[PDB]
């Protein structure tokens, strides 16, 4: 099996606060619902926001969402907040190795 | 929160060309050897080096290795070249949600 590759879009992007950022990860493979969303600020431990695609972990704020199954997937903060900027990351976990996309990097306008 | 916690040893280090570099991650719970090491560049995907807290990718030059079980892991790059530098993470993935070490940033010396 030849390794899975995440294509993720965009690599970087300006809002304002309240945006809605919309966020995409298509892989090259099938990969049923096996994503990841990460967040990542600099020094710090990558965060999984969103995992099996589109469930939340605990405590995490449900502006942060994820979408999609198979091969098409969205990622959407629904309103941008100064404490999330950072870059976020898709991974899939349907078969090692874990593979990831290149990362989309926020800023704010 | 039942997260298990990975502490990651050191957050920076500086090295020379040719010297070895050890990087180590603890598990807050035994989790076998579902660890993996990932190389992260600026602005790139993190990309899997050793999967199964031992084993390589393809493509991974022999310089690096990883071992240990259970709580204990050791990552080891035993002659440092340019091409190196980068944030080292450790990720467990025995449960979700799937967490990471601190980071280690690697530096020139």
């Amino acid at each position: 099996s030849t390794d899975i590759q995440m294509t993720q879009s965009p690599s970087s992007l300006s809002a304002s606060v309240g945006d809605r950022v919309t966020i995409t990860c298509q892989a090259s493979q099938d990969i049923s619902n096996y994503l990841i969303w990460y967040q990542q600020k600099p020094g710090k431990a990558p965060k999984l926001l969103i995992y099996d695609a589109s469930n939340l972990e605990t405590g995490v704020p449900s502006r942060f969402s994820g979408s999609g199954s198979g091969t098409d997937f969205t990622f959407t903060i629904s309103s941008l907040q100064p404490e999330d900027i950072a870059t976020y990351h898709c991974q899939q976990y349907d078969n090692l190795p874990y593979t990831f996309g290149q990362g989309t990097k926020l800023e704010i306008k």
